[PDB]
């Protein structure tokens, strides 16, 4: 492979070889929009890896990811999160009750 410029995300290219039953605590880097980043610690060697995010197992806990990484698609409609520009949407509940 040629050697780019200097595109690089927080983590290198992931490993389509780790399991679910070999790693530990695992978490999804927030890139700046790049390839969704599975990091993962592994249980025997404890040292951290990326997992590859079209691993079949993997792929299931990317719905979770998908759940982690949510932007202002739906937010309900009762929800205004508030912004800091513009904000020409409006998220009104008015009829607290329940």
């Amino acid at each position: 492979k040629p050697v780019s410029l200097s595109y690089r995300c927080p983590c290198r290219f992931f490993e389509s070889h780790i399991a679910r039953a070999n790693v530990k605590h695992l978490k999804i880097l927030n890139t700046p929009n790049c390839a969704l980043q599975i990091v993962a610690r592994l249980k025997n060697n404890n040292r951290q890896v990326c997992i590859d995010p079209k691993l079949k197992w993997i792929q299931e806990y990317l719905e979770k990811a998908l759940n982690k990484g949510r932007r202002e698609e739906k937010v309900g409609k009762k929800e205004k999160i508030g912004k800091k520009k513009r904000q020409k949407k409006r998220k009104a509940a008015q009829k607290r009750k329940n």
